[PDB]
């Protein structure tokens, strides 16, 4: 049973577990939509009150579980709280990261293919003042890549290039994963993370060199870090912030769990945990935030940039930014560094979220790692044809898995641990082996404040928001829902087969 070779590599694998497209694509959008410093106050408080305490919880659960030879939730949950219903609530730990992995690798597939075309100079050349005559070639460029419908039909038809780049991205994930935890993953994490922070810093610097009549890049800064204290009363903001906090730290993914289960029993989660997190927060609020937004706020001024991120998630990353760059000396290459940064950022993140499914096939169904990975790739590859060819199918999985399910699972796994399993046994399992220890106040966050946050939020969500989604939507949503439900069923059948194999051989041995 594998463990992390070196401590730094651990932290670097854990920081790359958190760090990814969320730092770069996602964060700028959620902050732009939610109005800068109006988003940050919630984001920070959520970080302390939710992200922080939740990460230690997931850490401990992973380590505690790995000690018993179990990396995933369906197993671990049985241990903390003994039930057939503990296993069932644990199937969300396989399900969330799987469904997320489905559309996530595909979006990272985009970054790779763009970086490729952007290097070789296959990008479009805009006409030598007007923003729309500028952004359009790139809008068309992305739309041509992912095959956005020209018709009414909710039907995507990606390019032969995008398709093959996905197969490649899939291969590259396999190649990292098939070498295991220390050899495959921990190596790459040591390479990638510095390789990442360097590319980011360079871009941050190079982006600060932008000025137009419309603004400096220091305009975007003071938009992001200067509060609106009135929006403190707006629930949608608080809902947006925690959605970022979860997604950013890979909370509720059953990710931190699986990785941490390869931590040796004695090893400190209480420092390495905090470190890899504070690394991500750097890659988010410091690096990630200081690139995409300030560039647009510089070119188009604030209000227009804010209007671009509302117009789509991929507007800023895949369209606006490379467009801005093309107005500068060697901007096509500076674009390649953008998408190259993204690929490497998503590659550390994607190998993390495909692991839980792999660790399961290993720890439970007793599959060779080679086999665990191939099938995990096969399932993800196949299932994603839905995301690729069906319009807005991507939106659906993001909502159920990486939006709702993550919060549902976070509160769930906090309850199972800090309540059912009991407070102090958990409080011990955390600080145990710790190089340093969790502040006494954080005991009382984990027990009360944290779940009080998630429960109340999950209310203000369900009551004041959700039904419109479940109602107003086009009927193609039921195709994704159908499938990803049959994924839960499929997974539950494996949890079933696992406990059956357990019952049979344990009676013979
Ligand atoms: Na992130």
């Amino acid at each position: 049973r594998e463990h992390w070779a070196t401590r730094l590599g651990l932290i670097l694998a854990m920081a790359g577990n958190a760090v990814g497209l969320g730092n770069f694509l996602r964060f700028p959008v959620q902050a732009a939509e939610n109005g800068g410093g109006a988003f940050m106050i919630p984001y920070i408080i959520a970080f302390l009150l939710v992200g922080i305490p939740l990460m230690w919880i997931e850490w401990a659960m992973g380590r505690y579980g790995g000690a018993q030879g179990h990396g995933t939730t369906p197993a671990i949950f049985y241990l903390l709280w003994r039930n057939r219903f503990a296993k069932i609530l644990g199937v969300f730990g396989l399900w969330i990261p799987l469904v997320v992995a489905i559309y996530y690798v595909y979006i990272e597939s985009w970054t790779l293919g763009f970086a490729i075309k952007f290097l070789v100079g296959l990008v479009p050349e805009p006409p030598p003042t007007d923003p729309d005559s500028i952004l359009r070639p790139f809008k068309e460029f992305l739309y041509s890549y992912i095959g956005v419908p020209k018709g009414d039909e909710p039907i995507l038809k990606p390019s032969l290039f995008a398709y093959i780049v996905f197969l490649i991205t899939m291969f590259i994930n396999v190649s990292i994963l098939i070498r295991g935890i220390s050899k495959g993953i921990e190596r790459f994490a040591k390479i990638a993370m510095p390789t990442l922070f360097i590319l980011a810093v360079f871009l941050v610097i190079r982006v600060f060199l932008l000025e137009t009549p419309n603004g400096t890049a220091a305009d975007g800064l003071n938009f992001l870090w200067t509060p609106d204290f009135e929006k403190l009363k707006d629930p949608g903001v608080w809902i947006a912030a925690v959605g970022q906090i979860f997604f950013t730290l890979s909370l509720g993914f059953g990710a931190i769990i699986t990785y941490a289960s390869y931590v040796r029993k004695d090893q400190d989660i209480v420092l390495s945990g905090l470190t890899a997190a504070t690394l991500n927060e750097a890659a988010e609020v410091i690096l990630g935030g200081s690139i995409s937004i300030p560039a647009a706020v510089a070119f188009f001024g604030v209000a227009n940039a804010v209007a671009i991120a509302k117009a789509g998630a991929f507007n800023l990353g895949f369209i606006t930014l490379p467009a801005i760059f093309s107005q500068t000396a060697g901007g096509t290459f500076l674009g390649f560094l953008w998408f190259f940064l993204l690929f490497f950022a998503g590659l550390v993140a994607s190998i993390a979220i495909m692991q839980p499914m792999i660790a399961f096939l290993e720890d439970e169904l007793k599959l060779s790692r080679k086999h665990a990975v191939l099938w995990t790739a096969a399932i993800v590859f196949f299932s994603a044809h839905l995301v690729m060819f069906l319009n807005k199918s991507l939106d659906e999985m993001d909502f159920w898995a990486g939006t709702i399910g993550v919060v549902f699972f976070g509160l769930t796994e906090l309850i199972i641990f800090f309540w059912i399993f009991g407070a102090d046994k958990a409080w011990e399992e955390i600080n145990r082996g710790g190089i340093i220890k969790v502040p006494r106040i954080y005991y009382y966050v984990m027990r009360y404040i944290t779940p009080a946050f998630l429960a109340v939020l999950l209310v203000v969500w369900a009551r004041e928001y959700i039904p419109k989604i479940m109602e107003e939507t086009h009927w193609t949503v039921w195709i994704t829902r159908f499938y990803i439900i049959g994924l839960f069923l499929f997974l539950t059948f494996l949890v079933f087969l696992a406990e059956r194999r357990r019952n049979h051989e344990s009676a013979g041995t």
